[PDB]
């Protein structure tokens, strides 16, 4: 019936070969959704998702941009993904993002680049050029007057 | 347009190399006035073409952001915001990331916090081109998917 759409939004749609669960969801099959009213439609989300993975069962989630953005149906799906419980959270093994647009793209990037922080590590800021000799020997590199001014 | 290409290279540039002879790239923030003298164009698109094409799919290097200029912005942080958001490869590859900037603390102080509050379950996160780039970390032979990703 209606509950025909949402196994047409999210899957069990194998197991790796940890043999534990992967979930896929497309952000673009909600359209379906705009033509029934009266729906909650994120609570009985809420109720679908959750007879699919066990509580203390470890999963992966993997999402279809799939010519949608961060103002609609990914930006409404991740934020419906963050208000979960707890353990929706503690139970992926991994969360992959498939083929959006630049925009969500580089948005997207940008927020785990904060996230990740064996890459924030590799940052260390000097006063001034003359302290950089100290790793990289300026006997190398050709560079502008305007660094020397 | 030939100008254009010409104030890219200006701005982010191969400086030298280190051992293992690694490229050691050198983006210099106050040179995106260069810029200003332009209308209708997509800069950061340009820009993250430009350095796909200073460094390949996997090849360790070193990055070094001049910022050592005063007045109504340095653009260190937008130089840096447009770094945070390009392919995770480049993040990956870097030996060290070297910003020349003197009361630095004055501009990442936000980020540094944003990294502090961020959950580990935006950790676990990572972006994919497309279908094809999935194979690596899930077999796809193990999975039913949909008729959008097909033809």
């Amino acid at each position: 019936e209606f509950e025909h759409d949402l196994e047409r939004l999210c899957f069990i749609g194998g197991y790796d070969n940890d043999n534990d669960k992967v979930i896929v969801v497309v952000t673009k099959n909600l359209e379906l959704f705009k033509k029934y009213d009266d729906i909650n439609l994120i609570k009985e989300a809420y109720n679908h998702v959750h007879k699919l993975i066990q509580k203390d069962e470890r999963y992966t989630a993997v999402f279809f941009a799939h010519d949608s953005t961060v103002f609609s149906y990914l930006g409404l799906s991740l934020k419906a993904y963050y208000g979960m419980d707890y353990y929706l959270h503690k139970n992926v093994k991994a969360v992959y993002v498939i083929h959006t647009d630049w925009m969500s793209k580089v948005a997207i990037r940008t927020l785990l680049s904060i996230a990740s922080p064996k890459f924030t590590r590799k940052f260390r800021y000097l006063n001034s050029i003359s302290d950089l000799n100290k790793y990289i020997p300026l006997s190398h590199l050709k560079l502008p007057p305007i660094v020397y001014e």
